[PDB]
This record gives structure tokens, C-alpha cells and sequence, in this order.
């Protein structure tokens, strides 16, 4: 059930699989909300299941295993149009804290941990509307985990209070992203 890069629907859930074409990634869709990624000396990829379009008060449940060997994240990942924003709610990462070198814009408590909030910018990088310059919003969990519940309303409200405004919501998935690393992960979304 391993597939090419692309999006669509599998077992009622929206999925989005993408990579830079380097190779070494194997993304598979499972039953219901299950999806599995296995990669060894890969390029950069983003894959996972969720909802298209996402909403601003959804409660997202994820469970399974996540074992990275290198640079990788596990997060609630999505975009917003107008303004163009790429947002992460990082639950667990590998060898690199994605917020390293980013300015901290506050904290929020949700689902049993404290999240630190950051903003970064991507200049002329690819996006859901083509090459653009856009901001990234990060909610990085302190107590890492590979299963549990995410109340996005807590993060989206905390972001709004600090001056980080989301526009119209695009896709919103539980994604495994990995940049030139190895690992395996099997996540079930609900």
C-alpha cells in the first residue's frame, strides 16, 4: 500500500505524502487512520494523515510508535491560506529541536505539558501555493511523546494572543517529517 508522493483520501482520512525526490523513504497508508513511514538515508519528506480542510478547534488523537535516527519531527502539521502560514505542534523530534535559533514568543499549557511558541520565516521556499515567503508557527512540547491527544484550540488561541494570526485553514494532518535521516514510525490518527 506504499504510494507515490501525493495527496488524497484513504479510509475516510485525508493524507498527504511528499518528498524532495532524493529517495530512501517508504510511506504506507494503513486501515482507518493508520499510516507508516520507514526511511533510511532519505532526503526531506513530510507524510501523514489528517483532515482537509482542518479547523481551529479540532481535538486530534494520535497513537503508535515513532523512532527517529537523526533529524525528524512528529507533529500536528498544517497550513493556512491568507495569510500563508505553515504551522507545527511538535510532539516529538529526533536529533534537532526545530525551534533552535528561533525567537520565543510565549508559552501555552495543553494536554499535560508546557509548549514554547516560536515564529520563523521561509524565504522563497516551496509552499502549498508555490514558491513564497511565509511565516512558520511552532508549538514545541517539552514532555515528548508518541501518542496522546492534541487540543489545537489551545495552541491556535495562544498563537492569536501573541500576534500570530491564522487565516483560512488548509490541510491539517498528523505528520512525520524527516530531513536526511533514518527511522521508522507507525501512527494512528482519529
Amino acid at each position: 500500500q506504499t504510494i507515490q508522493p501525493g495527496t488524497g483520501y484513504n479510509n475516510g482520512y485525508f493524507y498527504s505524502y511528499w518528498n524532495d525526490g532524493h529517495g530512501g523513504v517508504t510511506y504506507t497508508n494503513g486501515p482507518g487512520g493508520q499510516f507508516s513511514v520507514n526511511w533510511s538515508n532519505s532526503g526531506n519528506f513530510v507524510g501523514g494523515k489528517g483532515w482537509q480542510p482542518g479547523t481551529k478547534n479540532k481535538v486530534i488523537n494520535f497513537s503508535g510508535s515513532y523512532n527517529p535516527n537523526g533529524n525528524s519531527y512528529l507533529s500536528v502539521y498544517g497550513w493556512s491560506r491568507n495569510p500563508l502560514i505553515e504551522y507545527y505542534i511538535v510532539e516529538n523530534f529526533g536529533t534537532y529541536n526545530p525551534s533552535t535559533g528561533a525567537t520565543k514568543l510565549g508559552e501555552v499549557t495543553s494536554d499535560g505539558s508546557v509548549y514554547d511558541i516560536y515564529r520563523t520565516q521561509r524565504v522563497n521556499q516551496p509552499s502549498i501555493i508555490g514558491t513564497a515567503t511565509f511565516y512558520q508557527y511552532w508549538s514545541v512540547r517539552r514532555n515528548h511523546r508518541s501518542s496522546g491527544s492534541v487540543n489545537t484550540a489551545n495552541h491556535f488561541n495562544a498563537w492569536a494572543q501573541q500576534g500570530l494570526t491564522l487565516g483560512t485553514m488548509d490541510y491539517q494532518i498528523v505528520a512525520v517529517e524527516g530531513y536526511f535521516s533514518s527511522g521508522s514510525a507507525s501512527i494512528t490518527v482519529s
